[PDB]
C-alpha cells in the first residue's frame, strides 16, 4: 500500500535505462515516490575508488540546524574548498564519526536527537562523475531520456539537473524535505561508503504535507509559494505520524540506487563517510507534473515547457498557452511507455 519498492533487474534488463523505469512504474513503484533498484553483482561504473584523495570540493557546507519538536530550519553555511582526503580526515575523526548503534531504529534516533548539536559538513553540489568513460548502463552522466531535449535544443546546461552532482557525506549530514525541480525524476547512486537513509511521501499525499509545512511555517510560506523548494525545511518521522502525514522509510547501501518519482517528497540523512552521484531524468509522464509545477516565487531552477508541450502534446499545445489546459494529475496512472507491460 504504496510501500518502497526493491527491485533486483538482470544484466539484460538492467541494459535498457528508460525501459526499466516504465517496467517499476508498471509495478506501481511510482506511488510510494521512491523505488530501490539493486545492480546486477557483474556490473560495476569504477575499478576502484583510491584515486579520488585530490578532487576538489569547491563549496563545502557547514550544516547548522535550528529547531525543536521535530521541527527544524537548516542554515548552510559555505566554508573554503578542500579535497576528498581533508574531508575524509574530519568525517572520519572522533569529533565527526558515526556513534555505536546496534538496529537502524537507534542510529535513526541519535540524529533527531543530535541534528542541532556538533554540525557536520557537506560535500555537496560537486559537479562531476565517478563513472569511468565506457560504462553504458545507468551512466547517470548519460541516462538518454526525454529531459535530453532542452540541452538538444538549445544547448542550456542546468549544474546537477541535466549535469551529474557528487555528494560527500559524513554522519548527520541531511537533506530536507523537497521535490525535484520541475518535479522531475531523480536518480541516486550510491558509489561508496557508509549508508544513505531516505523518507518518503506519496506522490498522492504531497499535498497533505505541503499544508503541514504551511502551518508550522506560516511566515515562510507567506514570503514563497513554494518555500520547500529551498530545501531547508526537517520534518521528523515522528511529527509526520502525528499529523497522519503518510510516509516510508529506506536505508540505501553502496552499490544501490534510488529512483525518486514526480512529486515525490522525500528526506534524509547520511550515516557516516561516503559518496553519491545523482541527476535528474523524464520520462513521457512527467510532461504534465512540469507544465503545474509550483515554482520558487521568492527567488531558482525554471524549464521551458514549451519544447515538451510542443513534441509530445502538439494537440493541447493552443489551449495550454492560452491558459485553457485543466488537465487533472491522477498520481496514480504509470507512464505511457509502460504500455508494453500492461
Ligand atoms: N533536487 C535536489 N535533490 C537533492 C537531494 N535529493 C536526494 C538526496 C540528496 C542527498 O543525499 N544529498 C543532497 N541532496 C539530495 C538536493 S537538490
Ligand atoms: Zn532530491
Ligand atoms: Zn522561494
Amino acid at each position: 500500500s504504496a510501500r518502497i519498492m526493491t527491485f533486483y533487474p538482470t544484466m539484460e534488463e538492467f541494459r535498457n535505462f528508460s525501459r526499466y523505469i516504465a517496467y517499476i512504474e508498471s509495478q506501481g513503484a511510482h506511488r510510494a515516490g521512491l523505488a530501490k533498484v539493486v545492480p546486477p553483482k557483474e556490473w560495476k561504473p569504477r575499478a576502484s575508488y583510491d584515486d579520488i584523495d585530490d578532487l576538489v570540493i569547491p563549496a563545502p557546507i557547514q550544516q547548522l540546524v535550528t529547531g525543536q519538536s521535530g521541527l527544524f530550519t537548516q542554515y548552510n553555511i559555505q566554508k573554503k574548498a578542500m579535497t576528498v582526503r581533508e574531508f575524509r580526515k574530519i568525517a572520519n575523526s572522533d569529533k565527526y564519526c558515526t556513534p555505536r548503534y546496534s538496529e537502524f531504529e537507534e542510529l535513526e534516533r541519535k540524529y533527531w536527537k543530535n541534528l542541532t548539536f556538533n554540525p557536520p559538513i557537506y560535500g555537496a553540489d560537486v559537479n562531476g562523475t565517478l563513472y569511468e568513460k565506457h560504462v553504458d548502463e545507468w551512466n547517470i552522466g548519460r541516462l538518454r531520456t526525454i529531459l535530453d531535449l532542452v540541452e538538444k535544443e538549445s544547448g542550456i546546461t542546468i549544474e546537477g539537473v541535466n549535469t551529474p552532482y557528487l555528494y560527500f557525506g559524513m554522519w548527520k549530514t541531511s537533506f530536507a524535505w523537497h521535490t525535484e525541480d520541475m518535479d522531475l525524476y531523480s536518480i541516486n547512486y550510491l558509489h561508496f561508503g557508509e549508508p544513505k537513509s531516505w523518507y518518503s511521501v506519496p506522490p498522492e499525499h504531497g499535498k497533505r504535507l505541503e499544508r503541514l509545512a504551511k502551518g508550522f511555517f506560516p511566515g515562510s510560506a507567506q514570503s514563497c509559494e513554494a518555500f520547500l523548494r529551498h530545501k531547508m525545511t526537517l520534518i521528523s518521522p515522528l511529527m509526520l505520524k502525528k499529523y497522519g502525514i503518510p510516509f516510508d522509510k529506506v536505508t540505501q547501501e553502496a552499490g544501490e540506487f534510488m529512483i525518486t518519482f514526480p512529486y515525490g517528497y522525500h528526506a534524509g540523512f547520511n550515516h557516516g563517510f561516503n559518496c553519491a552521484e545523482s541527476t535528474n531524468f523524464a520520462t513521457r509522464r512527467w510532461i504534465e507534473y512540469g507544465k503545474q509545477a509550483v515554482l520558487c516565487s521568492c527567488r531558482m531552477v525554471k524549464i521551458s515547457m514549451d519544447v515538451f508541450v510542443r513534441k509530445f502534446q502538439p494537440e493541447r499545445y493552443k489551449l495550454w498557452k492560452a491558459g485553457k489546459d485543466n488537465t487533472v494529475i491522477d498520481h496514480t496512472l504509470p507512464t505511457p511507455e509502460a504500455a508494453e507491460f500492461l
